[PDB]
């Protein structure tokens, strides 16, 4: 088998995706964000705290006559940006773009934090790193594409995400109309549970490629390019004007300026990150002082390939026996 699903900008900035997924029987849909840093499958509900829901379209497993309570099942997660959720399980349904899966544990938020609330485009998260992180209690469930695996064609996913545009998550097959070139695969650590691999080395602009070993993690659910401080800094030291600020939280920049591009290694392969990738607009509405795309990680604990790195290139989630990361241009 094989799924094919269109994943849409939620703004102007592409501040994240969303997908659409159909859950129980009759189907309810629900648009989802893909995410590879994470392994819980979660959804605004029913039994949502009201206060909590705004906007969101949210599933009722008692219209579902596929749905069943996974009994005595809890969950609870925070992510890195300090947002949480939590809640009780069902298994259920779940198609995405084609792909069924009978039995997917389905984690039904009873509350969320404030940021979800106050996004009213993202229905829930579709976690695609490995099961070993995902946080059901007292038995663990497997993500969406665990389950599915065992029948896909090619026990495979891409991402492949748009700048300002539409993108398509596929399972099951790479669709080679999809890049140019070469697919580049390197070595994937599933020690942490995350797609978490070593880049080469990166360039700033038109300067010279620096050979250095950077390892971190592909994160289709972080919207920035998080990498230690050293590169970020040479980076940003080609933006005039540029600066890191405390009050705001990250590097900002004039909204004048023209970005130069970055490049990643991926063995002896590179991925360009065009300039505009990296501008994430005003800090605050009317504003000059524009956001930056590429923050340092220090203080993370680990360098993430959010989606300013992955929308640049084609890639591969090989989970094989031995899983590895694919990227090529595009």
């Amino acid at each position: 088998s094989t799924g094919s699903a269109t994943t849409t900008p939620i703004d102007s900035l592409d501040d994240a995706y969303i997908t659409p997924v159909q859950i129980g029987t009759p189907a309810q849909t629900l648009n989802l964000d893909f995410d590879t840093g994470s392994s819980d499958l979660w959804v605004f509900s029913s039994e949502t705290t009201a206060s909590e829901v705004d906007g969101q379209t949210i599933y009722t497993p008692s219209k579902s006559t596929t749905a069943k309570l996974l009994s005595g099942a809890t969950w609870s997660i925070s992510y890195g940006d300090g947002s949480s959720s939590s809640g009780d399980v069902y298994t259920d349904t779940v198609s995405v773009g084609g792909l069924t899966v009978t039995g997917q544990a389905v984690e039904s938020a009873k509350k969320v934090s404030s940021s979800f609330t106050e996004d009213s485009t993202i229905d829930g998260l579709l976690g695609l790193a490995f099961s070993t992180l995902n946080t059901v209690s007292p038995t663990q469930q497997k993500t969406f594409f665990d389950n599915a695996k065992a029948s896909l064609d090619s026990p495979v996913f891409t991402a492949d995400l748009g700048y300002h545009a539409p993108g398509t998550y596929n399972f099951g097959f790479i669709d080679t109309t999809a890049y140019t070139g070469s697919i580049t695969y390197t070595a994937v650590s599933t020690k942490q549970g995350f797609w978490e691999w070593t880049s080469t080395g990166y360039a700033v602009g038109s300067g010279t490629f620096k050979s250095t070993s950077i390892d971190g993690i592909a994160d289709t659910g972080t919207t920035l390019l998080y990498l230690p401080a050293t590169v970020v800094s040479a980076y940003w030291a080609q933006v005039s004007g540029a600066k890191s600020s405390s009050s705001v939280g990250g590097y900002v920049f004039p909204c004048s300026a023209t970005l130069p591009s970055f490049t990643f290694g991926v063995g002896s392969a590179r991925i360009v990150i065009p300039g505009d990738y990296i501008d994430f607009g005003p800090i605050s509405t009317g504003s000059s002082s524009c956001f930056g795309g590429i923050q340092s990680s220090a203080g993370i604990g680990i360098n993430i390939f959010g989606d300013v790195a992955l929308k640049a290139a084609f890639v591969v989630f090989n989970g094989a026996t031995t899983p590895t990361l694919g990227f090529a241009s595009k």
